[PDB]
């Protein structure tokens, strides 16, 4: 038995009635309890994420099977057996909280790994590439998307402008609008780490890397009809199903893939094997099995951890760097920043994204400091040996730079074309059927001018890819 | 013709690449393009809405039919033909901002009159009467109803175990639990103010008031299968089908009517007039019409307009009071103490929520003061006559206290099952099959003991209510 | 040795450049460790109080000499020997941070108890009486005293025009104008509850207090020449002064002591015992001695315990009340709203602002979660009888209340002038020239009108006083 | 004649009284003039500034005498006679907004120009350089100049032992610790912009810049003994001195001057032209008379307008470009990061930070949306003629990168002591005299090891400057 209490740490002696001008009169200013209560409860609520606002998490463990010393120095991938904690948090990504998990979207796959060398996060999504090659475009991208700003409502006729108008696209809508645009749950699921990145070992040698998540589970994807029938009971199944198998001990896992390619493979390539529009062959770079991780554990509370678990591409660690992505380059300044804002200046020492790994430096203050600071020194150079110094032990690479002017421009080889028409071929008929209706539905409302322009987009990914869709639409495309 | 700007107001010479070390390289942080647009895309969201979260704006204009100036003194009802603008916000209640319309809730029914003496804010619902009677209670209500903290779920086992031992609620379900909890979309939908308000007339003399607006376009609901079937193709069809309607000039709108009652008619009544779980008899206080209000005009801007319009209940105007209703009490203070969280110190400054009516006064400053202030003067009283002064014409009532001490107590006369019987028993046989189904789906897996205590409130209510009710869920009540 | 690291826990391999392209060249985006060093830094501040913003916090103890169990349950007051941990936190009022400390200024005297049943805040000044006896005023009343908002310099001639049209600010004034407006340091200075508080003892017996804290060094307080002269060369010397007496060994100690007058003798004084213009005489009203408060550890971090630390009027603990002074009852309200702003809705959490006693309800969520929440049950009533529940034995006292209505009102007889009168009488001469000489200086510059109706209200409390003052100012007052 | 009303527009009754239960009972809840009153006073106050606090503000206009067009396309530099108006806010560095203005510090000097293509901010100092030459250090270096974070007060010993181990400060202390490290006022004070900044022409030529501002008041500086005696009776001296010369018409002015350097000179040179701790001969690089700027209003509302004020040195126009300085390129980023937390994500839209020159772009919402947003295109590209489009005739030039790899190194030729003998020896005997005076008092109390590496520093900057600063301390250096 425990007493209601105050914040102040008073017992509370009514918790149902407000202090009043006798029985029925009117409410007193001097009612502590009341306005406490009601002003946090009238303060609940933060920003939700600017995207992958719906989403679920859950803790697990990863554990390797080959150990990558040959390649990466990171500490957590150093040894067989290994044994590394994560959250992982999974989500879609236009719509708001609230809505459903059965609306087409990439899906978020964000893991959290606390190395002892400190926290690495992996910010995945299901799908292996993206839409788009620079971040300059991404708000433009997620504006094209999301509700139109006057209506409140999606509006195909605004993204496929977007789309049309940024042919990089148009293998990500080859993904997208095939059925695997709406996963079954976040357990039947993919996930890619989509970029590019360098990993470098112990001798300072740096190969790039592409990480592939495998579910135990299989891939299991749902028709535009599939999905309706689901939305019709439950607009938060996914999130349900996660937390139910993991309630019931039936943990979902995934196995980590990579695939390696040497710095010098650029130049024979005729794509940017760092344009996050591409994948890289897996009979020329084949996926070597790195581990495995399961989800074995649900969060005690979701606003305190789910809502507020901050991932960002740039909490890298030892042995794993940036590549020269430019899509990838922006995230790595936006995560913290819209963190900063979402969370408050000190979100890192909000439990879920406290690394297990000491911290230790001279920041100081910011809202809501909780953490008791001590000491007088703050500031480095400093005269005391015990204080934290740096370490030169880990200290990065230092990549080689073939550019000689800071320049804005397009990146060679963008090869806008070829791999959607790969990825449409690659399809069984049934396949290829379900992407044409899929994108038909999609299309058929939109600004002709636009429609066109579509179509002459997978027209040039593949000549039957785009005569289908024509076709399937009723445009005529004989004077093109 | 137009530039892209940064918001220095320089032009944008490329708003497609970043800055980077030649066509390929990593990216600089000297890119104030890039930094300024992701900066701001990163800090885009607010919080929402701690309830009603979900809702679509719309303006408009009410008109007066039959002047109200014998019962209120209130500036925008003192004429016939008389003409107010409106904002009106609907909205659901329990889930966020993305969640369908097709849900079970009440509907926000929230106006903003721009009166020619301050902005008037009615902040209804659709249903007329409320679950509790004290707003110390409310985020207890509320978190029984919202998705479970720890699976992001709504369990009707817990909003069923708060709601059983918290029997004046007995009324409310009594309308929920119809098919009118859930409405077609929001202009096929009543309004109601819910509480009991004071009106006083330029004498002084003072009346109990109730506001209701009646939809043109009639009241029309769903059962669970209809809503079922538009969730399955439409999350938003209710913002959908208002904008749309406004659109094509089919204007919505309703007739507002009061019910008025003397302050002497208190000891005439089996229950408090001022108890908002309770309704006031039509044949013996007969709706009296007032006006039309018609919404004819979408926004301009979703957010600007809609998200980050504030409501009020205290937004009162001379003449329209607040009755001792002790809900009703704390919403007064609820509301902008969420706002200024929600929107900032200076959210009335926002233009859906200025006033039309001239603000002069002496506070100052705070986040993000846009509104060019001068002057030395910023406190009264003062030596100068042309600073702003108190205007004692504009003084309001001075309510008759019945108590002699500061109490915390339940008012008199609960009532609790009276007129939720009242209710049942006005339903017609198809209305009282469709709330016993709808009772059935939502009870038939809470917790046993919650289960019979929800069984014995109804039958209190009415006895065949409870029997029937008890028989669909195969409970067996002989033996009490 | 401890490693330098970031906030994700990495150790720092560079802590001195930022990495840019070769030796001499522009910075690159991707330096995680500049860009979360520069944004932590970029957010250190929160915005200061809005009074008493300048100030200087430490530790002690609270000793009970003698038991108060005959006129207050209060438990930290139970027991002879009963020892109760404090934070105090000293202040001056108008200026800002980095203020200097010479300022004529009422001081604050903020206690907080961390008591067996919550935390009691007693947040006074060192001057026992106040400028304004509602808190409606509180805000022109502090722009008056604030820099100008134009020229950003304080300016008599403001102040004095709110004050002279504020005439129950007459006995502030009589006490602010001697030498007491400037303390020497916060050790050598009186502290005062200010407000009558009502004791509640364990028969629900009421008794109105007040309090009193009497330096164990002595009062001792600043001409304006020596004011000037510690300015020149410290700007920072109260807070020097507590440091350095603390850091040395030379703890300050203070007697509480407490007058009681009963309910009763309202209504045969000739002032409101609940006025806080006024004083309780100590001939009537004897001083009490309660116990010693001495303090003897500083602070470990400034910003997070005493730039965070939070104090409100309206934390109270069984056994102590607020009165009807309508000064007060503003507080009640102002000081967490502020709070809720400044600190964030968490503010509660921050060690400091801790209880000692638990703490266990069901307010939830919030900016900076920092707790570990857990549990499904967060609203009451509930099923569980584990779960917090109120408890009656700690219910408040239910004060009688004398109105009828609710009003808009003064009190009866405020009564402006006879206690400044008796002050300024209870003067030694030295004393009543230095009272002359200092609002001399201070008014010699005001308007003319303003000056004249300021020497009226001195002589108004006393002949001698305002004819005096006259003139000191070189004003004839003999045609009136 | 005007009502004093709430922020709804509604005449206030009664400005003096809160609402109670008769004349003198507690205070009610349904008072929303007071709670709103009270509320917003709650949140007037902001952050200040994390550096540079204590400051004030003026408007004027800047006029171009010398036309730059053969140097830079900046638009307000083009022709003889063109005025551009400006806003220039003044301050000191390292204490909060309430600090005295007679303390040791560099001072601010920043302006903003309002040109037809753009804001250009030039946020300089009264000195010309800079304690650093690498942003990553600017916390540490700040952190150890400000309050002890346990004591709240300066301590030399903390900001001597990082200056001492960061020796590329020796240049900058030798100007700091002559008289002009406290100027007598703002109106007589030396303009730097401190950096290099690169000047691009409309042939794409481009020249190193750095710039000049002499006061038309001369330079004055104060003794330690002088800034005492002002600071006795005057913590805002400057602050009063720049309001009142505008005032009475008195109005204060600077010349504007240039050094122009080819990038070519850099191996012709003994130090980096683009290291901020460096200044360039100006026998060898002579000063360039462009304009004047006459500063001749002041602010209407020293919060609005002052206090809001946002600066940053990326505010650049075309013409005018960063150099590669690694101080600068952290800068470019701080400004507006610590900006959108100090005022909000809109900040922009503030009346003193908006431009004249038009803004036109795609990014939408943030807390205090007040502009009146419109339309359905957020995004481009876009389909849509009339909307905002890039314009190539506005992009920034394409520098040359000398490096070759991603590194984190000093930079060459670092030559830390060189310029700070050279000053030294500039100086007047009585200037020098003054140096070791100001010296000597700051360094008498430090450890002793880091008052021997001081001392050091300054000996191999110049032997008798060192020496003369090792007489002074009583600190034998004969054995070195
Ligand atoms: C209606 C009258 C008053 C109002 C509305 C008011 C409001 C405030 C506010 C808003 C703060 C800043 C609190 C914070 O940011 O944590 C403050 C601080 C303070 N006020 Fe008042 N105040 C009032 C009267 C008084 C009185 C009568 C006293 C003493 C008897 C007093 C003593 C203090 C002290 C000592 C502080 C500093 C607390 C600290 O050190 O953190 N105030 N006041
Ligand atoms: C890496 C080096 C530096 C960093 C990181 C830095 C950072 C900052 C920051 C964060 C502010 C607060 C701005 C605000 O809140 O709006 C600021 C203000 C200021 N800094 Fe710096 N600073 C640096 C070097 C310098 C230099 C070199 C100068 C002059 C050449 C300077 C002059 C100023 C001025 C004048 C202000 C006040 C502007 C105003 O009046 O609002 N700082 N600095
Ligand atoms: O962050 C994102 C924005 C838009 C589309 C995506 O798939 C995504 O992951
Ligand atoms: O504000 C609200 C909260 C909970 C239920 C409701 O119907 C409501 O309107
Ligand atoms: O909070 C306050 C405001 C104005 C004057 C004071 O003495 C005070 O404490
Ligand atoms: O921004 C700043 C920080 C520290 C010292 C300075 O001179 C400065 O301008
Ligand atoms: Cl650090
Ligand atoms: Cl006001
Ligand atoms: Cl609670
Ligand atoms: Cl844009
Ligand atoms: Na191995
Ligand atoms: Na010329």
């Amino acid at each position: 038995h425990k007493n209601l209490t105050t914040n102040q740490g008073v017992p509370v002696g009514d918790n149902q009635n407000s202090r009043t001008a006798g029985h029925r009169g009117p409410s007193f200013l001097d009612d502590y309890h009341l306005i406490e209560k009601l002003a946090h409860f009238d303060r609940e609520r933060i920003p939700e994420r600017v995207v992958h606002a719906r989403g679920a998490g859950a803790y697990g463990v990863f554990e390797v099977e080959n150990s990558m010393e040959k390649h990466t120095r990171a500490a957590f991938l150093s040894e067989e057996g290994k044994q590394t904690d994560v959250f992982v948090r999974f989500s879609t990504v236009i719509h708001p909280k609230g809505s459903p998990e059965t609306l087409r979207d990439p899906r978020g796959f964000a893991v959290k790994f606390y190395t002892e060398e400190g926290n690495y996060d992996l910010v995945g999504n299901n799908l292996p590439i993206f839409f788009i090659r620079d971040a300059l475009k991404f708000p433009d991208m997620v504006h094209s998307l999301k509700p139109d700003p006057v209506t409140n409502i999606q509006d195909p006729d605004r993204y496929w402008d977007f789309m049309t108008l940024t042919p990089e696209s148009t293998h990500m809508l080859t993904w997208l609008f095939s059925d695997e645009g709406i996963p079954a749950n976040y357990a039947e699921m993919r996930g890619s780490g989509v970029h590019t990145f360098r990993w470098v070992n112990k001798y300072g040698e740096t190969k790039y890397v592409k990480y592939h998540w495998r579910p135990s589970e299989g891939i299991r994807n749902l028709s535009m009809e599939e999905a309706a029938e689901i939305q019709a009971n439950d607009f938060q199944h996914a999130t349900r199903d996660l937390y139910d198998r993991i309630e019931k001990g039936n943990y979902p896992a995934w196995d980590l893939y990579v695939q390696l390619m040497p710095l010098s493979d650029y130049d024979e390539l005729d794509y940017d094997p760092c344009d996050p529009t591409k994948t890289w062959s897996e009979e020329d770079y084949p996926l070597q099995k790195v581990g495995r991780m399961t989800l074995n554990r649900n969060p005690e509370n979701f606003f305190a951890e789910t809502e507020q678990a901050a991932f960002t591409p740039s909490a890298l660690v030892p042995g794993i760097e940036a590549s020269e992505d430019k899509l990838l380059q922006g995230r790595l300044f936006s995560y913290p920043d819209t963190q900063r804002h979402r969370l408050g200046a000190n979100y890192m020492r909000i439990p879920v994204n406290c690394p297990y790994a000491p911290v230790h430096n001279n920041q100081q203050d910011g809202f809501m400091t909780t953490t008791r600071p001590s000491g007088h020194i703050n500031y480095e150079p400093n005269r005391y040996d015990d204080q934290p110094k740096e370490n030169p032990h880990y200290k990065e690479s230092e990549p080689v730079l073939h550019g000689d002017r800071m320049v804005r421009q397009k990146i060679e080889k963008p090869n806008d074309f070829k791999q959607a028409g790969e990825k449409y071929r690659s399809y069984s008929e049934e396949e290829k059927q379900a992407l044409i209706k899929n994108l038909t539905a999609d299309l058929k409302g939109v600004n002709e001018k636009t429609k066109l322009l579509a179509i002459c987009n997978f027209y040039r990914a593949d000549e039957d890819y785009g005569q289908r869709l024509a076709d399937s639409l009723g445009v005529d495309i004989r004077s093109y």
